[PDB]
């Protein structure tokens, strides 16, 4: 019966999430297209995305809690660097940190609704990684990125090593890295499971890092890695309620 509840929750999530992304999200872009004033059209679409990020977790009866909102740069783009432990990490970062570009599986272009919004956020689909050039290029024009240097979701919640050259997009653009630590989306929906289970999600936003202060990509990566990791640990251990 705890199984019944979770499955029904799962159905409720996919149904609402799909109708919301496709039909309401179609409607959103459709209204934004009709807007004379292009700057506020952008604001409208962006705000709706952020609202989706947030609303997502309400559809799961899962409470988000954010600290370090004050650290998120304003007037400027950045590269969110986060640990990765669920599909829900993307809606989480979108709704509570930044509505930026991300790197999608080639697959995703074909899924309706999602592709329109990945494109709107100026995302980057995956010779074998030409990606890196668009990301760099997009960064230079001013797009915020969201980057999961581990390169995969942790299977057990534990933070994996940051893949070598993972912070190269910061090094080669000079845009600030905004380290973020996510805890609880893994208990919500873990790698390889297709069902949800409610729970609390915590998010800790850390002080922006300037790549300028680092003799190499490899030294920056290590700094950000300890920062993120330590967050996860503090978050994993905090009692609350
Ligand atoms: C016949 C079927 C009719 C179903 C109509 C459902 C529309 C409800 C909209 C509503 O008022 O809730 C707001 C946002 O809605 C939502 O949370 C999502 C509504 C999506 C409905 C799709 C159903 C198919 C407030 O939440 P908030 O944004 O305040 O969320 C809490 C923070
Ligand atoms: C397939 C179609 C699905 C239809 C779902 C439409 C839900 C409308 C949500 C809404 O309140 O938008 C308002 C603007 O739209 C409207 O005033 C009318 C939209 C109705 C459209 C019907 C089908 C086309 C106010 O926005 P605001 O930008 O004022 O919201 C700020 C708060
Ligand atoms: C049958 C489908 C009927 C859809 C009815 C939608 C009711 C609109 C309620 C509403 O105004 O919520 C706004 C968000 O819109 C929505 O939640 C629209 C969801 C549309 C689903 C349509 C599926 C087909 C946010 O306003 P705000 O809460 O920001 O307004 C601030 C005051
Ligand atoms: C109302 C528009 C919602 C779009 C959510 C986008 C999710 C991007 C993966």
């Amino acid at each position: 019966m705890r199984k019944i509840r979770n499955l029904l929750l799962t159905l409720y999530f996919y149904f609402i999430a799909t109708v919301y992304i496709v039909f309401y999200g179609g409607f959103v872009l459709f209204r934004s297209f009709l807007m004379r004033d292009r700057e506020k059209a952008r604001k409208y679409v962006l705000k709706e995305i952020e609202k989706f990020g947030k609303r997502a977790f309400t559809w799961l009866f899962s409470d988000v809690v954010v600290e370090g909102s004050e650290n998120i740069p304003k007037d400027r783009n950045f590269i969110v660097v986060a640990n990765h432990q669920s599909l829900m990490d993307i809606p989480l970062i979108l709704g509570f940190v930044a509505t930026g570009a991300f790197i999608a599986k080639e697959e995703l272009r074909k899924i309706p609704g999602v592709n329109w919004y990945i494109r709107y956020l100026n995302g980057v689909f995956l010779r074998a990684v030409r990606a890196l050039r668009e990301a760099i290029e997009k960064l230079k024009n001013g797009v915020t990125f969201i980057v999961f240097p581990e390169g995969t979701r942790s299977p057990d919640g534990k933070v994996l090593s940051f893949k070598k050259d993972s912070l190269m997009i910061a090094v080669k653009t000079g845009v600030p890295v905004l380290p973020v630590s996510i805890w609880g989306t893994y208990h919500l929906i873990p790698k390889g499971r297709w069902t949800f289970t409610p729970g609390k999600v915590f998010l800790k936003i850390h002080e922006p890092v300037d790549p300028k202060g680092f003799s190499s990509e490899e030294e920056l990566r290590k700094y950000v890695e300890e920062v993120v990791k330590r967050g996860v640990e503090e978050l994993k251990a905090r009692w609350s309620k």
